[PDB]
């Protein structure tokens, strides 16, 4: 009574068991899937402890031991003397990597394994946590030779407000509100810029300008704080054969670093938990820069490759989105910046589904965000049935502080 | 009631058509399995309620419930089937039902075209001569010389006790597969199992990579005969680019009609084994899924080397230019030989519009994003950022098992 899965480009069958641990509950029914939403005390605390801690000790081939039981019985006698616990160390960075592991959209999972922890939990104060930030930021750019990291800040618990940064990622770009009722910059981040504006921000007039972090120490309103520009790498948009391109005067920057999810572990919570990894060509040539609620450059660009923009069957939004895709690409390597590719990231994650089949029974995955947006069918993935479930640790979405 | 947001435009709708569904699908709060193809798996009381059920709605949508022969009718059925354990459609439910099913298929991306679907009821006919008649009238009723009208042919329904008509082909055009020496296929290997059933059943097979298969047709308890289509009445598009002139010398083809001959529609409780349905395709079912697939005829690195294109780096991406290189040639050759196509951009805004058009008419659209949105360029068509509500409303096409 578990589902079979199969790969209908090569016929392979498998059988996902793990999906019979799952620790939560989805928003599909028998009546009605809705896989394809965006947005799908004290006992309780202590069965999701004592899961993780197994999980931990298994990984360790130490379970059912001495100091297994011995950890199991601290917990409970912590959260009877104080209501909550502490993570160790090495139960934190395997809690964080295991979140990575577990997280269903991301088809960077292959390098779960490779994941730089920052334990921040010491953390006293919005100037310090900047410092985090910056550190953090240095060390997963390395130049161009992007590093997968994460930093943790303080969790949750009872007295003290949250640490949260507000930013979505630390690296955005602001969108303003403009005399045509548009947007001028991106126009995803027109709230954070609004936030930024009403905070202090003296802001720009460009399509460029990178935000300042607006960061919450607890029970404090968010302090501002200027990224130094040296430390923000980004990339100048040039395509290799179409020299009027780099006359559009796009760019955009090195290091995705999510900054606004809640890193869960074995019931703990940690509002503040950044990670940053690497980009695929496809978020920056496809999603950002076309989406028409975005920077929608895609008939600009068509228009100036002399593509028939009067009918769709001429496919011209497929071939300017192909060669905005492969400005992207021939762009971060000409600049020596770590980039997937969309076949490449998809070649991988499919090494990242055997290699879970064996180890776990399965692989929780969600397709409608796995298949990249261009060009589905021509990668591995698109053929592949994929089974979507919440395990633990992981990463959730959380509301925003304002 | 779900919440479900287009995040391109913003716009919030609720889906009070979803709570109306009855046959569960393959999903649980513990695990969603939205991407499986085949989601259910393959006392007469409960004819009766399904029976009574699409009555209703029939009698709804054109204004007569309560009342009228809305009351007669449903005493029809009862003693229809207190006597006799089944029941027969009138024609004007038969079309009915046709188009409600269609109008449910929640994998169809051009259900804008739901209300104007041609009907022909073959359910007095018993003989595979008779269905070879009635299929290749169809086929040359939708084919119309180009110009393509949807069509269905309901062959008789599901009897208790006593065989089953059926078509064993997929779909009444289909090019064959040739097994050769180690294993690989000239031709079309999603079809290398139904043509080795048309040898074994007398077919003499053929040349190349675009040989058309004869029909199987099943009468009741009788075994499946071979039948040899016309090959006139079977209107191909030899492929060519507008400006790759060599694209020419490929040698591809493909056939103008696409019309699946393995699915079971259900009205009323009712099931029709033979009902085979066609329309006109997307281009992209052409060019992206059927000559680019690796399990298909896998063409794209061929195009890859005449366009001398970097195919030793995916960096450079080389499938993706060739892809659409492809959908081009597909799209000007149907429009140059005047065969009704659309492509993948006219038919998700052709859904978005079908989409409001449901939103007040029912209060939603079943729909399934995974097969809704195209096989290239995914995210430049509006059917990608709109959140979808699966599930299954009847009347329904369904799949069923093969006569095997
Ligand atoms: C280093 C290479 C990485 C790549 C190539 C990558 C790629 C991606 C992509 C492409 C998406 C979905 C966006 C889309 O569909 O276009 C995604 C989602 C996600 N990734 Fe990865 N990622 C990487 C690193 C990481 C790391 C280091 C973490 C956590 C420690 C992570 C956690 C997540 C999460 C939580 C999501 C879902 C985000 C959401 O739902 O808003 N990823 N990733
Ligand atoms: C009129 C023009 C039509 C167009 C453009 C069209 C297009 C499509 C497409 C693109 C798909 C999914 C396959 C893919 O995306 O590669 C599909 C599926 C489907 N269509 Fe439509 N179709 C048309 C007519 C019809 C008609 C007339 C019927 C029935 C009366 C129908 C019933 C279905 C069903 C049942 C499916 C699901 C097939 C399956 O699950 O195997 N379609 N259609
Ligand atoms: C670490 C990392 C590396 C990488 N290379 N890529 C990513 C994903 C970035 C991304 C992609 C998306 F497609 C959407 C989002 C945010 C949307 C969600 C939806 C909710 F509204 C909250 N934010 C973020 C993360
Ligand atoms: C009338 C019509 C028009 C059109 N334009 N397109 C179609 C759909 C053709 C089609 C496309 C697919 F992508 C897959 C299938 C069959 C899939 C499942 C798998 C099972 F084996 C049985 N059917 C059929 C039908
Ligand atoms: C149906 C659907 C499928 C899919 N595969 N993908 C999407 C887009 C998901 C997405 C990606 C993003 F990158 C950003 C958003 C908007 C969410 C944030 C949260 C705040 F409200 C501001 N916008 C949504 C939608
Ligand atoms: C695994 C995956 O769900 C399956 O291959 C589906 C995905 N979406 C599809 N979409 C279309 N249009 N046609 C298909 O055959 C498929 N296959
Ligand atoms: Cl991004
Ligand atoms: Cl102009
Ligand atoms: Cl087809
Ligand atoms: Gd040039
Ligand atoms: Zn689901
Ligand atoms: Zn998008
Ligand atoms: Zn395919």
């Amino acid at each position: 009574k578990f589902p079979r899965v199969k790969n209908w480009e090569v016929g392979s069958i498998t059988y996902d068991t793990l999906s019979a641990q799952a620790q939560q509950d989805g928003p599909c029914t028998p009546r009605r899937c809705l896989g394809s939403l965006v947005f799908p005390a004290p006992e309780q605390l202590l069965s999701q402890a004592r899961d993780f801690i197994n999980q931990y000790y298994s990984s360790i081939k130490r379970s059912g031991s001495q100091a297994h039981e011995q950890r199991l019985q601290e917990v409970e006698a912590e959260v009877a003397a104080t209501g909550t616990y502490q993570l160790r160390e090495s139960e934190l960075v395997f809690g964080a990597k295991q979140a990575w592991r577990n997280a269903p959209r991301c088809v960077g999972r292959i390098q779960w394994g490779k994941l730089q922890v920052f334990d921040a939990r010491d953390c006293r104060s919005a100037q310090e946590m900047f410092t985090y930030i910056c550190n953090h930021i240095k060390y997963a750019t390395n130049r161009g030779n992007l590093r997968s990291a994460i930093t943790v800040f303080p969790q949750r618990c009872p007295g003290r407000g949250d640490f949260r940064i507000w930013n979505s990622q630390l690296v955005r770009y602001a969108g303003y509100r403009q005399q045509d009722g548009s947007v001028r910059g991106d126009p995803a981040n027109v709230e954070i810029t609004e936030l930024c504006i009403q905070h202090g921000w003296t802001p720009g007039n460009g399509r460029f300008d990178v935000l300042p972090l607006l960061l919450q120490a607890p029970d404090e309103p968010p302090e501002l704080f200027l990224l130094p520009p040296e430390l923000v790498l980004e990339v100048p948009l040039e395509h290799p054969t179409l020299e009027w391109f780099a006359a559009l005067g796009l760019r955009w920057y090195a290091l995705p670093a999510v900054s606004n999810m809640l890193l869960e572990i074995g019931g703990l919570e940690f509002p503040a938990a950044p990670f940053s990894g690497w980009y695929m060509s496809t978020e920056i040539g496809t999603r950002n820069l076309c989406d028409p609620h975005r920077y929608n450059i895609l008939e600009d660009v068509a228009v100036c490759m002399d593509l028939d923009t009067r009918t769709t069957s001429s496919l011209w939004k497929d071939k300017a989105a192909v060669e905005i895709n492969v400005a992207v690409l021939h762009s971060y390597q000409l600049a020596k910046v770590t980039i997937v590719d969309h076949h490449a990231a998809t070649a991988s994650f499919m090494k990242h589904l055997e290699n879970e089949q064996k180890a776990r029974g399965g692989c929780p995955a969600d397709w409608a965000w796995i298949v990249p947006p261009i060009s589905g069918s021509l990668t591995p993935v698109f053929h592949q049935e994929m089974v979507n479930y919440f395990l633990s640790p992981a990463f959730r979405y959380q509301p925003d502080p304002w």
